[PDB]
């Protein structure tokens, strides 16, 4: 086991620890793409966790900026050396959309002074910023020949997974003084998240919730129709990852839209979906 290997194995460990669904799916890729995904994931994870002062976050961004500007020089990285070595290795072989990392970093900067979204257009803007961008970064890894269409589909997939995420974590997000539903939309459906958190679900909350779920689902289906932008090996894997994540919606409904648990897709269910998909291919 080389050192580079150790860097990637650490990235993997972070991905397994933090996302069971994406780890489950993406570990099925060929070795080289697998590892590229571990590293991009681990970077994005560290950015997302970095605030836990802007101190660390500035260092990550400077690291990323060193790699962009000097891909083949040795850097003394300021943040997480193992993750940054791995990302540099990836960049040496693959076209990385660095500005997409900076979009993500800017978005995380901004959650410091967080204020609720006035309109769905802001919320969807947020979904681009934290997920759409990541879809774009992953594009060269998951497709042979990259076009505006490939980035488009990847970005839409990312944004739809983010919305499914938001839909899982309503209650936990509330505890952490975040609400992601737009004020426009809360007013229209006459929902008050505080009230629902205390008094349990109702038919307003459920309608609002399902408004957003219907959007995520439609975007999901539009991605699937276009799965072919991706390399032949990645298609079944990206369909797995998406399907496993959208299943999260059925889990929320079955738990009656609870705001006091994180629902989950059982591992045995992940494998069921793998079967269904792996058989179509
Ligand atoms: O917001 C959450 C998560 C969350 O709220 C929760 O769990 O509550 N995530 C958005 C933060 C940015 C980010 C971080 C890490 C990995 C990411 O994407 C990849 C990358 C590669 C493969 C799959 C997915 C994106
Ligand atoms: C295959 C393709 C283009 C995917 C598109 C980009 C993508 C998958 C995801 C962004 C969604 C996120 C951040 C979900 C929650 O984070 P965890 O990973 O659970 O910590
Ligand atoms: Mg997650
Ligand atoms: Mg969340």
């Amino acid at each position: 086991m080389t050192m580079m290997d150790m860097n990637f194995k650490y990235c993997h460990k972070i991905m397994k620890k933090h996302s069971k669904s994406f780890s489950y799916a993406f570990d099925l890729l060929p070795e080289d793409q697998r590892k590229a995904v571990w590293a991009i994931y681990a970077v994005c994870r560290k950015i997302d966790d970095s605030i836990d002062d802007i101190q660390f976050l500035n260092q990550i961004k400077e690291d990323i900026q060193s790699i962009e500007k000097y891909p083949y020089e040795y850097h003394h990285f300021q943040s997480d050396r193992r993750i940054m070595m791995a990302l540099q290795h990836v960049a040496q072989h693959k076209n990385i959309a660095f500005q997409s990392f900076y979009n993500l970093i800017d978005t995380v900067y901004k959650d410091q002074h967080f204020t609720m979204f006035e309109t769905d257009a802001e919320l969807f803007g947020y979904c681009y910023g934290v997920a759409g961008t990541v879809g774009e970064v992953l594009t060269p890894i998951l497709s042979d020949h990259e076009t505006h269409q490939t980035y488009d589909v990847a970005r839409r997939l990312g944004e739809s997974l983010q919305l499914i995420n938001i839909l899982r974590d309503v209650g936990e997000d509330f505890e952490n003084e975040r609400i992601y539903f737009s004020k426009q939309r809360l007013k229209q459906y006459e929902v008050d998240i505080a009230e629902v958190y205390q008094n349990g679900v109702n038919n307003h909350y459920i309608d609002l919730w399902e408004y957003y779920a219907a959007i995520a689902e439609k975007d999901f289906r539009d991605v699937m129709d276009q799965i072919k932008v991706f390399s032949i090996e990645a298609q079944p894997i990206i369909e797995l990852a998406a399907r496993i994540y959208i299943e999260i919606l059925d889990e929320v409904r079955q738990a009656n839209y609870t705001l006091h648990e994180r629902v989950f897709v059982e591992k045995r269910k992940k494998a069921k979906l793998f079967h269904e998909i792996n058989s179509k291919y």
